[PDB]
């Protein structure tokens, strides 16, 4: 039994967390609920002995968990990738909710109708926080420490999802663009990229306005 | 010197972090920004050596941190609070990022104009919730362990919270109920609340529909 992760099957709040894996090489399989699998996921919601039902969720052996961000620093943690003193944690613990409303941001304006009018100031006021994001990385491979870790795969993913969303404002830092193009080039990550399991199709549910349906449009 | 928590002279993300300072008895002064003091923030928040600016905010000496989830977790790490074992972590995290989800579902609605209306579902659908949070306690005296944590402040707080926007949805789980009332049970906690440096109301900014102005609605 290599750990299984459960999703829907779209990008949304998992796909850090698959990242994640598949850089460290870790092995795993994920349980995908289908745009089709609403009652399914209803049916076993209460069946798979989560403390706090919710997806994503991840079990392995008779263990599990709930809340992609506490599967994400579990995944983390097993690779020594949350810090080694109090300051070093909270400083991670810092990082991760910054990047996690980056990209609740999105998210929070993609599923009501009116997204394009919502569009207008989250584009207006985007700038700045795209220059605190581009400040804090400045010259720095990774947001933390000098190797790949879990925040980079959650920022990688805000950074992919706000540039399919205008892509010009990300452009608009070098720094960030570079970022974007250094994961891509991981070797794992290419490879995963590049592999029949990669979803690159929504973003968020299907039902959203922005990054929802089954294919990207045009 | 005390460190510093600044945040708006509101309830809001900051509560649950000054009832565990109360708690564990640690020094702190707060730096508030009232209801007319947007531009002092708006003048303040590049020039604080803040690494990711936002509110609140937490500072002693030339340590800084923001993300209130960051702030609780180091405070809660210098107590021991954020367990001792990767699973261990991993569990308090999840239980963390549950109860973020049940303080910003109030939020989500509370600052839009049509409240009213998204209060319905709202009020269709938090029994569930209530539920899962009252089998996930069971008989407990606390989330986690056996003394508070962390995490005890944050429920506390959004049951709170919660209990104003509804009181008999809260009071239909009793061992909620006599969670609320342990907590303010405790000696450092009743003598908080009974303080002047107590702040009851808002519950959230003054400007939201629900839990806003300067006092509790007629
Ligand atoms: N705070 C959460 C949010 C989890 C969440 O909102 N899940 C939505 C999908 S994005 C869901 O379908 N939950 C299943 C349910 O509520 O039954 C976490 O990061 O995992
Ligand atoms: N993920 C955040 C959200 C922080 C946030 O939304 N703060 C609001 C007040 S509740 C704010 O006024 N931030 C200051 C700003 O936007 O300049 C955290 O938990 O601290
Ligand atoms: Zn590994
Ligand atoms: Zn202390």
């Amino acid at each position: 039994m290599a750990p299984v992760l459960g999703y829907w099957k779209i990008r949304g709040l998992a796909q850090p967390i698959r990242l994640l894996l598949e850089y460290v090489g870790d092995s795993y399989e994920e349980h995908s609920y289908g745009r089709c699998d609403g009652e399914k996921w209803q049916n076993d919601k209460h069946n798979l002995g989560l403390e706090l039902p919710n997806l994503p969720y991840y079990k392995d052996g008779n263990f599990s968990l709930t809340q992609s961000l506490a599967i994400l620093r579990y995944i983390a943690d097993k690779h020594n990738m949350i810090g080694n003193t109090p300051v070093e944690r909270a400083k991670i613990s810092m990082i991760e909710g910054g990047l996690v409303d980056l990209r609740a941001g999105v998210s929070r304006i993609a599923y009501q109708e009116t997204f394009e009018q919502l569009k207008v100031p989250y584009l207006q006021q985007l700038p700045s926080t795209l220059r605190m994001w581009s400040q804090f990385l400045g010259n720095n491979s990774y947001l933390h420490g000098s190797t790949p870790t879990h925040l980079d795969f959650m920022f990688y993913e805000a950074l992919d999802v706000i540039r399919y969303l205008d892509p010009t404002s990300v452009e608009a830092f070098p720094n960030l663009m570079q970022f974007i193009h250094r994961i891509e080039a991981l070797p794992n990550i290419k490879a995963f990229m590049e592999s029949d399991r990669f979803i690159k199709w929504p973003l968020n549910g299907w039902s959203a306005y922005f990054g929802g349906g089954d294919a990207p449009p045009k």
